[PDB]
């Protein structure tokens, strides 16, 4: 996870929105949640906006939609790069840190 190009660690929501400019559909990053210790936020550029998804923990697993769960963030990002599922658009380019 420390080696993931899309993982920006402890950056704020405002810093994440600034990182995802100029808008590019599917441009994305993952950050750590400050208000929810241990949780994450997946930030994705869509329709010139930045959409934020809280990544929750359920039974040790990770989830955005509480329908599909993953063991780790890497499997979650690989999934949402193949099909958008519950999120607005597929993950395409990782915004590098």
């Amino acid at each position: 996870l420390s080696l993931m190009p899309w993982f920006h660690g402890k950056i704020s929501g405002q810093e994440a929105v600034q990182q995802l400019q100029p808008p590019e559909d599917g441009l994305f990053l993952v950050r750590e949640s400050a208000r929810h210790p241990g949780d994450y936020v997946l930030c994705v550029s869509f329709g010139r906006d930045v959409i934020h998804y809280r990544v929750l923990h359920r039974d040790g697993h990770l989830t955005i939609d509480e329908a599909v769960f993953f063991c780790n963030l890497m499997d979650m990002v690989e999934h949402y790069s193949k099909d958008k599922g519950a999120i607005c658009t597929k993950l395409v380019r990782p915004k590098r840190k």
